[PDB]
C-alpha cells in the first residue's frame, strides 16, 4: 500500500511534529487566555472557535495514524492509547478539564517522552520502599486519630484528617508552631510520637526519591542512546566478563601452544 | 519426621503467606475501622470480633512455625522473635497499640523485609556521623538553655525545651520569624548562635541521610541478588583482582616459555 | 608587535588579575557602603569618586584587552563579551544596579568561571526535565485558577496570581496552615488536587537539581584538570576499550605465532 | 628512656582513652545538670565540684602528654593544640562557655575525629562554590537594601538586616507568607527579584553540601582503611593502569619472542 506508506512517513516527519507541537502550545495558550474572567463574550468566543479548531487538527492527526498504522498496530502503543483517549474524551458531551491536553507535549516529543517512560520504569524498583512508607503512614494515622482526636478534631479527629495531618508533618510545614506544640499543651509527651515518625517518614521520602531519580536518570540515559545510535552501551561487569573471555582464549593457547 | 516437614513446607508455601498477608491487612483495616467513634455498639462488636478471630489465626500460625522448626530454630530469627512478641503482647491483660501488628507485612512480605535489614545494616555505618550530630545537639542545648532561657522560657527555660526548639530549628520551621526574629529583638546577636547551628546541623543529618541510603540502597540489592540467584555480584575491585592474577599465570608462561 | 605581545603578556599575569580582583572587591564594598541611608554628603560623595575611580580602572583594563587581543579575538570569548557589556552599560546616562559588576570576580578568577561554565554546559542535559516541570506547572495553574479562583482570588484570581502560590506551595512554604487548609474549608476535596501537585513537583524538581549538580561537578572537574594539565581524564569505558584492543593485538601473536 | 616510653604507651592505651572519654562525658553531664534553674546552693557546690575535679584530670592528662611527646612532638599535631587551648581557656579569670569541653570527644575518640578531618579536608574542593554563593548573596543583598530598604526596613533597611532575611528566604522559611507576600503589596513586580533568587541559591547551596559530602565520605573512608589496615584502596584507574603497564610487558615478549 503506497498511500498507507506515504501517510505514515508524513506522520513520522520532523515537521509534522512540529506542526502538531505548534498546535498543542496554541490549545494551550487559549486554554490559558480563557481563564481571565474579565474577557469580552466576542473574545471569548473567538478563543473558543481557535479550541474547537485545534481539538478537530487532533482528530485529523489521530485518525490518520489509524489508517496508516491500522487499529491493532495504534493500540499496541501505549502513548497512542493515551494520545487517543485525550482527543476521544473530548467528544462526550454530558470532562471540563481540557488543559489536560497540553500533556500530549510529552508523548509528542520523544526527549519529554523518555524522561517519562524512565520514571514510569524506575517505579517498580522503589514498590517495597514505597510500601514501607505507607505501613508507616497508616500505623501513625490511627495511632494519632485515637491518641489525639478527641481533643484535636480539626487535626485528628478521623484516619482521613490523621493521614492529611501527618503529610503536612511529614513536609515540615508548621509541624511544631502550627501542629505539636498546640497538641504539647495538652497531651506533654506527644514529641514522643512526632518526632520519631518526622525521622522516620523524612529519611523513607528521601530514599524513595533518590532511587527513583538514580534508575530514572539511567533508564532515560539508556533509552536517548538507542534512540540515536540504534543501542546502548553495555554495563561495566558485561566489558569485564568478555575480558574474562578473552583472557581465557590466551591462557588455552599458552598452555597448549 | 514427614509432619514436622510437612508443616514446615506448608509454612514456607507462597499461598500460606499471602493468606497471612491477607489476614494482616484485614486485621489493619478492623482496627483502622475502630478509630471511627461514630460507629454503633453493633459495628463495635463485629469489628472487635474480627481483630480477635485475626489475633487467634496468628497464635495458630505462630505455634505451627514453633513446631515445624523448633524452639531454638524459631527464636534463632530475629524476625520469628519479632512476630512473637507482637503477638504474645497481646495476650497480656492488665498495650492499647493493636495497630503495630501491621508492621508483621515487614516481616511477613520478603522484598519488604530486605528494605529493612538493609537500612538496619546500614545504620553501624553512619555511627560518628550520628554521634558528631548528637554531640552539637547536646552542646547547643546547654549554650541556648544558658543564653536564652531566663527571657525565652517557653522555648529555652530547661535543657528538655532546648533540645526540642533546635530540633525545630534544625527542621527550618518557623526557625526565623517563630523562634530567632522574636530571640533577636532582646538578644541582637543571637543570629551569631542560631545560623552556624542551622549550617552545621542541615550539613550533618543530610550527610547522615545521605550515608545511609547509600548504603541501605546497595545491602538490599545485594540481599535481593542472594534471594534470586544464590549469590550476589562481586565488587568491581573483586573483578579487576582476578585478571590481575590471571595476567600473572600468563607473565608466568610468557618468560619461562 | 613587541607592545601588543608587552600588554598580552601583563594582562594574563597573575599580578595584573590580582589587582583587577582587588579593584573590583573595592568597588563592591563601597557601593555596599553607599547603601547606608545615614552616611554624610562628603562620605556619600567620596565613596561615589571611588565608584568613579574604580569604572575608569575597569575601562583602561578592557580598552588594553580590546588592543592587545584585536576586536575578533577579544568579542571571540563570552567572559570577555559579558566584561565589556557590564562595564559599557555604566557609560548609559539617561542602569540604577551597579553592584552587578561584582559579577566580574566570576568572570576574573578561573576557579570560579569554571564553576559557571559547568553549571551552564549541565543546562542542556536537564532540558526535557525542565520542560516537564514547566508543563505540570502551566496545566495546574490553569486548573486552579478554573477550580479556585472565584472563591480565592488573591492566590489563584488569575493565572499569575496561581503560577506564584504554585511555586509557594512547590516549596512547602505555609503550603498547608496557609493555602490548603483555608481553601479545603471551602472545596473539600482540594487536597486530591494538591498532595499529587506536591508529590510531583518536589520529585521533578529533585530530579532536575541533581541532573545538573551531577553533570556540572564533572564538567568543572574535567575543564579544572585541563586548565592545569593541558588534558583531562579518559572515561572508563574508553580505558577499558584501549585493553581489548591490547587484547586483540595479542590473540592476533598467539593463533599466527 | 623507659618511663616516656611507660607514659606514652598507657596514654595510648584503649583503657587511658575509655576513662578520659567517661570523665569528658561526666564534665557534660554535670554542665547540662548545672542548666537547671531549680537545684539548690548545695547541689551547685556538689556539681560545681565535679566540674573543677573533671577539668584538673585534663589538665594532669594534657601534663602527661607533653612530658611522654615532647613540647614540639605534642603541638605538631591540630588535634593535641586544640585539646590543649580547650583545657589551657579554663585556666584565665577575668569564658564562660564550659560545654565547648565536650568537642574533646571527636578529638579523643579517632573513628569521630576522623569524621571531621574527612569534612575539613573536604572543604577546599567546594571553596569556589562557596565563592560563588557569597557573591551572589552579596549582590542580592545590596539590590534588596536599595529596592526595599525605605517600604521595608524591618527587614531590608540596611546590609546587615538584608543579608538576614535573605538568609530565611534562601532556606524557604515563611519566604512567601511572611516576607514576599507583604513586599508584593508595595512592589508588585518584587517576585521577579526573590523567585531567581531562591531558584539559584537552593541550587547552589544542595550544590555546595552535595560536594562536601561526596568527598568528606571517600576521604574518611580511606583514612578509616589505613587506621585499620596500614594502606587505603587504590582508585580504579591506577588498578586500569597497572593492568596496562602488564599487558605492555606481555607485548613486549609476544613481538620479540
Ligand atoms: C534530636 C532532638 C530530640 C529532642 C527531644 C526533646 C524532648 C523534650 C521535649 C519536652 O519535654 N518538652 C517539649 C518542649 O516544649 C516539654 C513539654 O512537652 C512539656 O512542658
Ligand atoms: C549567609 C548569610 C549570613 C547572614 C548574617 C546576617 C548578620 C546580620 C544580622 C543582624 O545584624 N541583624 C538581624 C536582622 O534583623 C540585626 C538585629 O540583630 C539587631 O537590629
Ligand atoms: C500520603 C498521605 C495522603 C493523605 C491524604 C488525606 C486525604 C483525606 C483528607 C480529607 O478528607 N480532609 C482533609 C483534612 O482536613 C477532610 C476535609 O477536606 C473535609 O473535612
Ligand atoms: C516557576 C513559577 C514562576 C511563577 C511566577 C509568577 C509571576 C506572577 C506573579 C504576579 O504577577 N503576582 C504575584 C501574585 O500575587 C501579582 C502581584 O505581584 C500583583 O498583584
Ligand atoms: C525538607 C523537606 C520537607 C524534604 C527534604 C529532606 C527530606 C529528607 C525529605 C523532605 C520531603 C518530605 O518530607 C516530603 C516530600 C513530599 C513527598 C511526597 C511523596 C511521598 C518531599 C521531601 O523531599
Ligand atoms: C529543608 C530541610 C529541613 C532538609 C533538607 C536539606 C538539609 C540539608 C537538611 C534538612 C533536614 C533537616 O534539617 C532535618 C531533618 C530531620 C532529621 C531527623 C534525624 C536527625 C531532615 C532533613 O532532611
Ligand atoms: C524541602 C523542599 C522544599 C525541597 C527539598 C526536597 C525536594 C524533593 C524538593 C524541594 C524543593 C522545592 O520544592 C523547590 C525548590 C526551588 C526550585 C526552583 C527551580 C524550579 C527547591 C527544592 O529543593
Ligand atoms: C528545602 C530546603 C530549604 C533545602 C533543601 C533543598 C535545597 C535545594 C536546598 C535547601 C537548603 C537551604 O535553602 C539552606 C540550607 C542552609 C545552608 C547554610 C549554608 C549556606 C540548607 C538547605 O539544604
Ligand atoms: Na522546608
Ligand atoms: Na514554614
Ligand atoms: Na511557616
Amino acid at each position: 500500500s503506497h498511500m498507507s506508506r506515504k501517510i505514515r512517513d508524513l506522520i513520522e516527519s520532523k515537521r509534522f511534529q512540529n506542526v502538531i507541537t505548534a498546535i498543542i502550545v496554541l490549545n494551550g495558550a487559549v486554554l490559558g487566555l480563557l481563564t481571565d474572567t474579565t474577557l469580552s463574550a466576542s473574545s471569548q468566543n473567538l478563543l473558543e472557535r481557535v479550541d474547537q479548531l485545534c481539538l478537530t487538527i487532533f482528530i485529523v492527526e489521530i485518525s490518520l495514524k489509524i489508517y496508516a498504522y491500522g487499529v491493532r498496530g495504534f493500540f499496541r502503543s501505549g502513548w497512542n492509547l493515551f494520545d487517543f483517549v485525550i482527543v476521544a474524551i473530548a467528544l462526550m458531551p454530558a470532562r471540563t478539564f481540557r488543559i489536560f491536553r497540553v500533556m500530549r507535549l510529552v508523548s509528542v516529543i520523544p526527549t519529554m517522552r523518555r524522561v517519562v517512560q524512565g520514571m514510569l520504569l524506575a517505579l517498580p524498583g522503589v514498590g517495597s520502599v514505597a510500601a514501607l512508607l505507607t505501613v508507616v503512614f497508616y500505623i501513625a494515622a490511627v495511632m494519632a486519630t485515637n491518641l489525639y482526636g478527641a481533643t484535636f478534631p480539626e487535626w485528628f479527629g478521623d484516619l482521613s484528617k490523621s493521614l492529611y495531618t501527618l503529610f503536612q508533618v511529614m513536609t515540615l510545614e508548621s509541624w511544631s508552631m502550627g501542629i505539636v506544640r498546640p497538641v504539647m499543651n495538652v497531651h506533654p509527651n506527644a514529641w514522643v510520637f512526632f518526632i520519631p515518625f518526622i525521622m522516620l517518614t523524612t529519611l523513607t521520602v528521601l530514599n524513595l526519591f533518590i532511587g527513583i531519580i538514580v534508575d530514572a536518570m539511567a533508564i532515560t540515559k539508556e533509552q536517548e542512546e538507542e534512540a540515536k545510535t540504534g543501542h546502548h552501551q553495555e554495563p561495566i561487569s558485561q566489558t569485564l566478563l568478555h575480558l574474562g573471555d578473552r583472557l581465557d582464549r590466551i591462557e588455552k593457547q599458552l598452555a597448549q601452544n
